[PDB]
């Protein structure tokens, strides 16, 4: 189990432009195209994207290419954060999968506003941070991907995903 599998697993997989748990606009592997009700908004982003003519329809390859670009992203962006980096370097490696997999779903800012629970990751107190990252409108919305993310930092094993 690698972070690529994981998210997979996580966002799933769909080769036409979809509506996200949020109401927004995606494709491929959890890419969101837009915030905005434009479904022709949408189809705009994603040709931007792809740099093609698509109409809401990528190929697998597409979606992968997407996907490759965004968990870069999500890595750069944890690196490049004050507040996000030092909480990476002080975790092990499938607990950084962790916080990888929450920086893709909910952006660099989002994730930065866990203020108290980076501290107690940062702190290496497990059932605690696990406790808080509950309390939030995040695992309200999506209760079984944030259990399986809230498992994984709780642990330090792949346990929630080998399920699967």
């Amino acid at each position: 189990m690698n972070i690529f599998e994981m998210l997979r697993i996580d966002e799933g997989l769909r080769l036409k432009i979809y509506k996200d748990t949020e109401g927004y606009y995606t494709i491929g592997i959890g890419h969101l195209l837009t915030k905005s009700p434009s479904l022709n908004a949408a189809k705009s982003e994603l040709d931007k994207a792809i740099g093609r003519n698509c109409n809401g329809v990528i190929t697998k390859d597409e979606a992968e290419k997407l996907f490759n670009q965004d968990v870069d992203a999500a890595v750069r962006g944890i690196l490049r954060n004050a507040k996000l980096k030092p909480v990476y370097d002080s975790l092990d490696a499938v607990r950084r999968c962790a916080l990888i997999n929450m920086v893709f779903g909910m952006g660099e800012t989002g994730v930065a506003g866990f203020t108290n629970s980076l501290r107690m990751l940062q702190q290496k107190r497990w059932d605690e941070a696990a406790v808080n990252l509950a309390k939030s409108r995040w695992y309200n919305q999506t209760p079984n991907r944030a259990k399986r993310v809230i498992t994984t930092f709780r642990t330090g094993t792949w346990d929630a995903y080998k399920n699967l």
